[PDB]
């Protein structure tokens, strides 16, 4: 079952509300052909170099950042090119990305919301159209709609009445979410 972890600030907020606001704050790191010319909009794997239990990225617009958790791979020059695939079990949305592979992992200084047991596994075969690639590149490029659709499917799987338009305190009442600072 999907497990959701949220800050007391966003008690009254719906999941869609928060995800839109967060996407707006993060914006778009412009990770596209010709537009990746240093390390500022690449993000990082832990441990890396091209696979890890974490892929992390901080906004080049703001202090907003996310960490993707599971067993993630990036193919680069192996068909299909520029594919991010493997197991995604969690996403953490927060400010002030700290650490990295040198530090033994990434952590959010100020985590706002987290979704865990996503149970997404996208094979290399599916290239860019695997759910894992759509979700992560969505958060990279300022569109949280893939993540939203997945969270909505999980929420409806646990209970039909639950929705992306349920508040965090409503989902907490329904046993799904647990409140944090």
């Amino acid at each position: 079952s999907i497990s959701i972890s949220y800050s007391t600030t966003y008690s009254g907020w719906t999941v869609a509300d928060y995800l839109a606001d967060w996407s707006a704050y993060f914006g778009d790191v412009n990770h596209r052909p010709g537009q990746v010319v240093d390390g500022s909009n690449t993000g990082g794997f832990n441990p890396g170099p091209f696979d890890g239990s974490q892929y992390a990225l901080k906004s080049t617009a703001s202090d907003a950042a996310f960490i993707a958790g599971g067993d993630l791979h990036y193919t680069l020059f192996s068909n299909p090119s520029h594919t991010l695939w493997g197991k995604l079990d969690s996403i953490a949305l927060g400010d002030t990305l700290t650490g990295g592979a040198s530090s033994g992992g990434y952590a959010l200084d100020s985590q706002e919301v987290s979704f865990s047991n996503l149970g997404l596994d996208s094979p290399i075969a599916q290239g860019r159209d695997g759910t894992v690639h759509k979700v992560v590149y969505g958060l990279m490029s300022g569109d949280s709609s893939a993540l939203q659709g997945q969270i909505d499917a999980l929420l409806k799987a646990v209970d039909p009445s639950l929705s992306i338009n349920s508040t965090f305190d409503q989902l907490a009442a329904a046993g799904v979410a647990h409140a944090t600072p």
